[PDB]
């Protein structure tokens, strides 16, 4: 049930699709990172997570960059999928900005997302 | 110069493949997650970074999983690759192991991994 | 409007104390470190913040010792104090356990607590 | 061996001083936070650590404001201390800027930083 089209309590949408494989593909886009864009996602997470019921390890990183706007960072997000009634997606991600030797120490972001299927 | 054979300080070594769509791919093996174990890895880069010398952003998940182990958690990693003389990827990494609601609060780890081509 | 008693989403309280200079004092009780124990908390924060509307930078820390238990570990908050019709404190925090150098990666924790007044 | 006077790699000093009830006492310099200038650092550490040998968890606050500069910022250091022939503070920090709601997901930063007893 992971698949599918997420929502973060910030507006930012989350389209993602899994593989058998546990592979992870999709799509950002709406603000946080860039106004109004299109970011591609890739991650991965565990085909078999534990079945005595637990969050699904996965994470993805996006960068921005695409055809049209590039803002040197990436952001890549790192929870668990927790099912049952309401999917949930609780992450934390780090926007790590390329910046010079001097700037590095300032470069990685910390923060957390949630993610849900409503919105 | 980022795709290569990158080491970390405990080892840990770091196969990657980048593309010129900003693509990233590659394996990981050597301890710290899992004793010896292929895992695959995938994540996301910038393909145009600044010219004006700068860390190029990427970012790579990890699930641990393969054919022979599971952990129930993904290693999220976050960082620019710094060029020169010697090549460098310091970064941020996030790994998120699979608990319940209940363990969630210490589900996730922070720390930091500085990768170099020599080893 | 920094002092006084708050509680996270998770029940844990947060009886906190400000000082003109900018100290910042209190304890700390309720499970998500340990299950019913008083701990000692001490941190800072900016006695002149901007004064346009935004969150006032505070942090602190508490180490799991007191007269009862000590879980080698602490785990040391950083945020901001966001004001209004209701009070909030939206931290994130890193649990460091004390382990050995062999486990040094997997010691620091990282997650998010907000606190509000009312529980 | 915890109390003395640390630095990190990128030069920012840390004098501390630790007391027998567990408290955390200092200042703080050195580029970093601010180019040059006092700030008041407080934090705890375990007084009563492992003795299998292991590091010393620990933390502590600094805000940047003081009698000159006034930043907004608090960086609030998570690590443990190991001892041995040298003396090391590998720590996790984060820096949360006070930022208003609009801009409060770029307002932690996180990264590294480890101190020594010599420079």
């Amino acid at each position: 049930g992971i698949t599918g089209t997420w929502y973060n309590q910030l507006g930012s949408t989350f389209i993602v699709t899994a593989g058998a494989d546990g592979a992870l593909t999709g799509t950002y886009e709406s603000a946080v990172g860039n106004a109004e864009s299109r970011y591609v996602l890739t991650g991965r997470y565990d085909s078999a997570p534990a079945t005595d019921g637990s969050g699904t390890a996965l994470g993805w990183t996006v960068a921005w960059k695409n055809n049209y706007r590039n803002a040197h960072s990436a952001t890549t997000w790192s929870g668990q999928y927790v099912g049952g009634a309401e999917a949930r997606i609780n992450t934390q991600w780090l926007l790590t900005s390329g910046t010079t030797e001097a700037n590095a120490w300032k470069s990685t972001l910390v923060g957390h997302d949630t993610f849900t299927k409503v919105k």
